[PDB]
C-alpha cells in the first residue's frame, strides 16, 4: 500500500543507500515527498511533523555523498543525532565555537556529511557556509524548531529572526523548515520569515478527530443534492466556509450556477480563467467576502484558511491521495467540520475513460491505483476514518483514531453501524 503512494518510483541506487546507511527497506511517503523534492527539485520545504523526522534531511546529504547543514537550538538532541549518524557508519558532527581546527578543516574538505550548529553560530559565520556551498555544495538547511521564527508561536527566539539572511547568501539551497505544530497561521510566518519560495508543506502524524466523514449518493440534480447544505437566510448559505470541489471545469460552471440562482456568496475557481480573476477569487476567499469556493483540483494549495466548515467532494474524486490533500484542508482551527463526498456509478466511468488519456505509462498505472483506491473507498461498508488513516498515516495516528472510531461523530458507516 505505501509503495502504491511513491510518485516517482525510487531507484535502485536509492533504495540500496537507505538500507546501508540507515536500516530501512523502504521511504514512508512523506518521508519521500520530503526527500524527492529536494533531491530532484531543491525545493523548499515546511515539514510538520506530530513527533520519522531525521531521513528527511538526514538521506539527502548521505545520498549525494555532499553536505546537509542542520540548524538548531537544542544542543543535547543534536549531539544525540551526531552520536547515531557515527555509529551508522555517517560521517556527522557538532560544529560550534569548541570544535577543534583539525575538525573544521574536515567540514571544509567534505569529509562530514551531517553538520549541526546553533542559530547563533550560523548567524555569525555566514561566509563559512558561502565557502562550503562554492567548494562542496550544500544538499540542504534543515531548520528545526522553525515555529521560533514566529513572534506569534509559542516559543520566540532571538537567534531564529537572523535565518531571513539565509536565502540571500545561499539562494540555491533549499531550505527544509521542521516543526512539531501544525497552526496555518505558524506555518505562513515560517514561510515569510525565511523567505522560503513555493514551499512544499506537508503536515502527518496528529489525529483530526474533529472531521467528520460521509460518502452519499448523488441525484445529478445539483439543487436537490446540495440543499441540505444549505440555510435560508433572509437568500441561501452554507453553514460556513465551504470548499466544493468538482472532476472538471464544466462542473464547476454548472455548481455555480445553481447557487447564483440562490443569491449565495460564492466564485469558481478553475486552471482555465485568467490570472486576474483566479487571484480575486483568492483572495475573496481568505477576506471571508466569498463563502463558498466551487472549485476544480487547482484550488487549495498556499490557502491559509484555519477555518473552514465544510467541504463537498461534487462527484466521485478521482484519486485516493489528491482527496486526502483536499479534505486536510478543512477545519485547521481544530473546531468541528465536514466533509462529504457526492457520487454516482457514472462518475466512475468517466473518471476511468480520462484515465486512458494520461500518455505516460508510469504515471498512468499510478493514478490507476490511486483511482482504484478511490473507488474501493466509496463503495465500502467500513469505517471511512479507519480506511484513510491506513492509507496515509502512522500506526500511532491510527491507534489515537480508535477513540472517534466506532462512535456518531466519526463518520456516516459507523453511525449506520451504530443503530
Ligand atoms: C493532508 C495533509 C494535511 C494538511 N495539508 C493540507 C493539504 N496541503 C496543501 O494544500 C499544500 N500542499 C503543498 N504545498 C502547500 C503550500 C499546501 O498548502 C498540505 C497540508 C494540513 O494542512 N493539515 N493540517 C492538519 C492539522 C492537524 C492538527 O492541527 C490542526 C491542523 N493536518 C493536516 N494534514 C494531515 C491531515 O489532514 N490528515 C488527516 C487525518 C485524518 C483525516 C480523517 F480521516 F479523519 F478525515 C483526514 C486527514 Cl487529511
Ligand atoms: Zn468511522
Amino acid at each position: 500500500d505505501d509503495k502504491d503512494f511513491l510518485w516517482p518510483a525510487p531507484n535502485e541506487e536509492q533504495v540500496t543507500c537507505l538500507k546501508m546507511y540507515f536500516g530501512h527497506s523502504s521511504f514512508k511517503p512523506v518521508q519521500w515527498k520530503v526527500i524527492h523534492s529536494v533531491l530532484e527539485e531543491a525545493r523548499d520545504n515546511v515539514a510538520v511533523m506530530a513527533t520519522g523526522k531525521s531521513l528527511c534531511f538526514q538521506y539527502p546529504p548521505v545520498y549525494v555523498g555532499k553536505i546537509g547543514l542542520v540548524i538548531s537550538p537544542l544542543i543535547s538532541l543534536m549531539e544525540d543525532q551526531v552520536l547515531q549518524l557515527k555509529m551508522s557508519n555517517i560521517p556527522a558532527c557538532f560544529l560550534g565555537s569548541a570544535q577543534s581546527a583539525n575538525v573544521l578543516t574536515d567540514i571544509k574538505l567534505g569529509k562530514y556529511r551531517i553538520v549541526y550548529v546553533t542559530p547563533e553560530y550560523c548567524s555569525g559565520n555566514m561566509g563559512l557556509l558561502q565557502q562550503l556551498e562554492a567548494d562542496i555544495g550544500i544538499t540542504l538547511i534543515a531548520v528545526d524548531e522553525a515555529h521560533c521564527i514566529s513572534e506569534w508561536g509559542h516559543d520566540f527566539r532571538d537567534s531564529f529572526r537572523k535565518l531571513g539572511s539565509l536565502k540571500t547568501a545561499l539562494p540555491m539551497v533549499p531550505i527544509v523548515a521542521l516543526t512539531a505544530t501544525a497552526s496555518s497561521s505558524i506555518r505562513e510566518d515560517i514561510v515569510r520569515c525565511l523567505n522560503l519560495r513555493n514551499p512544499q508543506i506537508t503536515c502527518t502524524g496528529f489525529d483530526r478527530p474533529n472531521l467528520y466523514l460521509e460518502v452519499r449518493r448523488k441525484t445529478g440534480n445539483i439543487l436537490q443534492d446540495l440543499q441540505p447544505f444549505l440555510v435560508k437566510t433572509s437568500h441561501w448559505e452554507f453553514e460556513g466556509p465551504t470548499i466544493i470541489y468538482c472532476p472538471s471545469r464544466k462542473m464547476t460552471q454548472q455548481v455555480t450556477g445553481e447557487l447564483a440562482k440562490l443569491n449565495l456568496s460564492c466564485g469558481t475557481y478553475h486552471a482555465g480563467m485568467s490570472f486576474s480573476t483566479a487571484k480575486d477569487i483568492h483572495h475573496r476567499f481568505v477576506r471571508d467576502e466569498i463563502q463558498c469556493v466551487i472549485a476544480t483540483i487547482a484550488f487549495g494549495m498556499g490557502i491559509n484558511k484555519a477555518d473552514i466548515r465544510q467541504v463537498i467532494h461534487y462527484g466521485a474524486p478521482k484519486d485516493m491521495e489528491s482527496y486526502y490533500q483536499e479534505i486536510g484542508r478543512a477545519g485547521r482551527d481544530g473546531l468541528q467540520s465536514s466533509c462529504h463526498v457526492l457520487w454516482a456509478p457514472a462518475d466512475i466511468n468517466l473518471n476511468r475513460h480520462l484515465l486512458t488519456e494520461i500518455r505516460n505509462a508510469k504515471f498512468r498505472l499510478y493514478k490507476l491505483k490511486m483511482m482504484a483506491k478511490m473507488e474501493k473507498y466509496l463503495h465500502s461498508s467500513r469505517c471511512r476514518r479507519q480506511i484513510i488513516l491506513s492509507h496515509f498515516e502512522d500506526k500511532q495516528v491510527q491507534k489515537a483514531s480508535l477513540g472517534i472510531m466506532g462512535t456518531e461523530k466519526c463518520c456516516d458507516n459507523c453511525r449506520s453501524a451504530l443503530d
